[PDB]
């Protein structure tokens, strides 16, 4: 498993990688058994090439823009959390979401599961 500091660096590139819209290396990122719930609450999504959809639906314009909004929490077992922020479009207009994401990796470093919190409580204008 990766080390506390490992996840730390781990999570905060992933973050990096979102900013850039880098779609193939974000899912890279992910274990082929990886799931993703984001926002939690709604059901996972399975796998590479669903992940790597919701990531193209989500990124794909290119103009999202990301980063954190403090340290990364980050425990012994592979497993962290983040908070960040999200910055997009709303038909025209500049909004920002709140998020904090929960990740747990696996043996080999790739991400096993990533929780993504958030609600519409969290998106501003």
């Amino acid at each position: 498993l990766p080390t506390a500091q490992e996840v730390q660096g781990l999570m905060a590139r992933y973050i990096e990688l979102v900013d850039v819209g880098d779609i193939e290396a974000i899912v890279q990122m992910y274990a082929d058994d990886a799931t993703v719930e984001d926002p939690f609450g709604q059901p996972p999504i399975h796998g590479r090439e669903q992940i790597a959809a919701f990531y193209r639906q989500g990124l794909g314009g290119g103009k999202v823009r990301a980063c954190l909004t403090g340290p990364v929490r980050a425990s012994h077992n592979g497993c962290g959390a983040m908070p960040f922020r999200i910055e997009m479009v709303w038909n025209g207009q500049p909004c920002a979401v709140d998020v904090i994401s929960v990740m747990r990796f696996d043996e080999h470093g790739r991400i096993q599961t990533m929780q993504a919190y958030w609600s519409e409580v969290n998106l501003s204008v």
